[PDB]
């Protein structure tokens, strides 16, 4: 009777407890570094909020009202309640659980809206190295007709031109550099690599600067 509703209670109490402690913890812990990982991560989020949380409250309320019934012995003293486990306790640990169960939608979001972010990035550092790379071919054919002239000692006539479309590279080289470091802050997983594209196309324009150089200066 008394005891039983009393077993009830604790057993019950004590499993919702550890769920919601579980699961609390479980949030203060993962950062996706793909649109793949996110779409998992808010999956096992809404699975949770929307498939194991109501059974959950269903549990919390129940455990109020068989305490209810039982609150006259706890008053008269023949029950006593151990820390935490009365109704009231239960609510602020459920409280928090709720607080992490927002902020983690909240981070969810901003999190793919990062990773849409680093995705318009990428299309534009994509968009300006074939920019820049064909700013490099302009340069270095400038430089070969200038060269094909010198061979039949014919003087350079587009010498400033050249250095323009260098000046011109190396500028979009600076800003594809920033691109990548914007990444690399973002977390894209392939900041490393983009760098090195960007890189290939410094030593390029160090080449093709060296040339023009020699040759032209």
């Amino acid at each position: 009777e008394l005891q039983l509703r009393w077993q009830e209670y604790r057993e019950l109490v004590l499993l919702l407890l550890q769920w919601m402690r579980h699961h609390t913890a479980a949030f203060e812990e993962r950062f996706p570094s793909s649109f793949e990982e996110i779409e998992i991560l808010w999956s096992q989020f809404l699975k949770f909020k929307e498939m194991e949380l109501p059974a959950k409250e269903a549990d919390k309320n129940r455990s109020k009202g068989i305490y209810q019934s039982l609150e006259g012995a706890v008053q008269a003293g023949q029950l006593k309640v151990p820390p935490g486990y009365h109704p009231l306790d239960v609510e602020k640990e459920w409280g928090k659980l709720h607080v992490a169960i927002l902020e983690r939608e909240k981070q969810l979001r901003s999190e793919f809206e990062r990773l849409e972010c680093l995705q318009r990035i990428v299309t534009k550092l994509q968009m300006e190295a074939g920019l820049c790379e064909e700013q490099l071919n302009q340069a270095d054919a400038l430089l070969q007709s200038d060269v094909r002239l010198l061979a039949a000692g014919k003087v350079p006539q587009r010498a400033g031109e050249v250095e323009r479309d260098l000046d011109k590279a190396d500028s979009m080289i600076r800003l594809l550099f920033n691109d990548v470091q914007t990444l690399k802050d973002g977390r894209h997983p392939q900041g490393e690599q983009m760098y090195r594209r960007v890189y290939r196309l410094h030593k390029r324009l160090v080449a093709i600067r060296t040339e023009y150089n020699l040759r032209l200066k």
